[PDB]
DNA sequence: TTGACTCTCTTAAGAGAGTCA
DNA sequence: TTGACTCTCTTAAGAGAGTCA
């Protein structure tokens, strides 16, 4: 809600509830042929999810609290960042999964950045493969690699140059 | 159905028309601190665009030809690939700008790949910076770099471990 | 046959808000 | 007050199809 105290109380209640989600260990590529281990705190697959939580889409949730007799609601991954600017360079700030695991709500696996920065981590080589993200990746992005391009650049005639 | 010869004729008329678009020289980052040059064949900002071309969105165009009294229409960047498979790994193939310049229709600046592969090139370090795309990038992606993350992973209590 | 407009849709990273019990 | 559902929207890489003269 409005006060900094009220916001801190929201963050603390969320952390306490998410802290009781099942902890699932995931072994992950780091880049450079190395592997690491992440501990994701995963929201349940079906109701009940935890105090204050409800599912608004297949992999979307919201956190809800009643403050001063008014309901306040947030996207379930945005709560750690309620004291942060909600935009950057005129772009909306988004909760970004460093673990690439939507159900995970571990705040040690989240950052707060533009949707472009968020998306781009899907192709990052990872913290041991050349990640240059200033807020470093926790793993190689799941889509990193050579790709599966069907056809490359080509012309039939002689009208074009690179 | 259009024959192979008729499809080749469509590609040839498309190349003839696009080859007469304004050719703009752009200096671009290649990665590794190196600079290169790309020559983009840019569709005009407003009508007329060229024979067969029309705008269906702010940065979307279509190519149209009428063959044996039947109107055929294609996305304006898809024409170089009409003789190629149109899906791979269960994913639709998309025209992918190696030059990251939407108005460009140079077929030497296009490839044909899944939408995920297409998007991922935005963050590639480039052909002189570590690109691993099997069909190699022509330049460093416009979004490559450290990013502008507003807040990193953090917790207030001690409920979580990474 | 052609040009210049019109409209909505796909994807996968993300959101906000209303209806009931 | 709290829970469990419902719906549509945003972005930036991409699409198909209709109307009129
Ligand atoms: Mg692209
Ligand atoms: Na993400
Ligand atoms: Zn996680
Ligand atoms: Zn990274
Ligand atoms: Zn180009
Ligand atoms: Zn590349």
């Amino acid at each position: 809600a409005l006060t900094n105290a009220q916001i801190l109380a929201v963050i603390d209640s969320w952390e306490e509830t998410v802290g009781q989600f099942p902890v699932i260990t995931h072994h992950v590529p780091l880049g450079g042929g190395l592997q690491g281990t992440l501990h994701c705190y995963e929201i349940p697959l079906a109701a009940p999810y935890g105090v204050g939580f409800a599912k608004n889409g297949p992999t979307r949730w919201q956190y809800k609290r009643t403050i001063n007799q008014v309901v306040h609601r947030w996207g379930s991954h945005t709560v750690p960042f309620l004291l942060e600017p909600d935009n950057i360079n005129g772009k909306t700030c988004t909760a970004s999964h460093l673990c690439h695991n939507t159900r995970c709500h571990n705040p040690l696996h989240l950052c707060w950045e533009s949707l472009d920065d968020n998306k781009g981590r899907n192709w990052c080589p990872g913290p041991n493969g050349g990640c240059v993200h200033a807020v470093v990746c926790l793993r190689q992005g799941p889509l990193y690699g050579p790709g599966a391009t069907v056809a490359g650049p080509q012309q039939r005639g002689s009208h074009f140059v690179v």
